[PDB]
């Protein structure tokens, strides 16, 4: 078995190999990538997404979210309270602002310590969940706006011809915006490109060991747990690499930087912060491998995790049994 101990695993593909993007994830997966839930993709030093980022600010972030904490420092939830709309320009001098801006530090590993000392007693503002791209359209190489749909490998694979759409999403980050513990919508893969600014901390624990991670958050989060028998789709709780390492459970950590993708694999959970301002763009997508993992995922019907349009084929042909009581929690 390839990859045994799980490790975050970093490709450098050539030109020749940056081609074919599915032709690429199957041969990640064939050295093992996958079991550890993440891997990072450092494109060809030909590569480009766009000629420049000279002229993003006009850009809106209709709905910017203040992550409000409550808790300990190493566990604990946020909640998004809505801000009213700003442009990327005013996002980028609210971040550099003295109150929001990075603190003098001395390298990744600092930061990071101070990250989960401090961040509970901090409400930083994520631009999050954008639909859009910064790809340009002459890009032809892992173009997060150009890849094959989810509904057309379900139609490959399966047979059944369904509706929905498959689109990109921009995240506009500072200095201690958090992404919850989480696996994507149906458990699918994800991709995610840093396209400018400051870097990226994550963390992943390995498929395989997934429910371990949550046991731990049933005994974490007592009341969250009882409201819902998935409360992690809720995208909501927080737990450090120091409870985790207290708790026996196992998970990696890495840095993406500017000009760097990510893959999250299917049933990888992960959650993770930005350094300071920064844009990433990330999509959903699926393999013939992810199918039997969509089948399985968890599903949250209390009314909590809300989602698009598209999840709903994926429940009424993947969880015919499960279709009835998620439909009631979306409605
Ligand atoms: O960048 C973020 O805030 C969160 N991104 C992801 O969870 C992802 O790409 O799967
Ligand atoms: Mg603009
Ligand atoms: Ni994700
Ligand atoms: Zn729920």
């Amino acid at each position: 078995a390839q990859n045994p101990n799980c490790n975050i695993m970093i490709f450098h593909p050539t030109k020749e190999e940056f081609n074919d993007f599915d032709k690429y994830i199957a041969y990640m997966e064939s050295q093992g990538a996958h079991r550890a839930g993440l891997a990072k993709i450092i494109p060809p030093k030909e590569w480009k997404a766009r000629e420049t980022y000279d002229n993003i600010s006009e850009i809106l972030i209709a709905t910017p979210l203040q992550q409000v904490a409550s808790g300990r420092a190493g566990v604990f939830t946020q909640y998004h309270k809505k801000k009213k709309a700003m442009t990327v320009g005013e996002y980028r001098h609210l971040a550099n602002s003295k109150k929001y801006q990075t603190p003098p530090h001395q390298n990744f590993e600092d930061l990071e310590r101070k990250y989960w000392k401090n961040r509970i007693y901090n409400s930083p503002i994520y631009g999050a969940d954008i639909s859009g791209s910064l790809f340009d359209e002459n890009t032809k190489q892992w173009n997060l706006g150009h890849l094959g749909t989810i509904q057309d490998l379900l139609e490959k694979e399966c047979g059944v011809v369904i509706e929905g759409v498959n689109t990109p999403y921009l995240y506009f980050g500072m200095w201690k915006t958090t992404f919850a513990w989480h696996t994507e919508d149906m458990d699918l893969y994800s991709i995610n490109y840093l396209h400018l600014g400051e870097p990226k901390t994550w963390y992943v624990v390995p498929p395989e060991h997934g429910q371990r991670l949550e046991r731990l958050a049933r005994e974490l989060f007592p009341g969250s747990s009882r409201g819902c028998g998935a409360f992690l789709r809720h995208k909501v709780a927080l737990i450090s690499p120091t409870v985790l390492k207290e708790n026996g459970i196992p998970f990696n950590r890495i840095t993406q930087e500017a000009g760097e993708f990510m893959v999250t694999f299917p049933y990888g959970y992960h959650a993770g912060f930005n350094h300071g301002f920064n844009c990433a763009e990330a999509i959903n997508f699926a393999t013939p491998r992810w199918i039997d993992y969509g089948k399985m995922a968890s599903q949250c019907s209390c009314g909590e995790a809300r989602v698009t349009f598209s999840m709903d084929a994926f429940v009424r042909i993947l969880q015919p049994e499960r279709y009835d009581l998620w439909k009631r929690g979306q409605d």
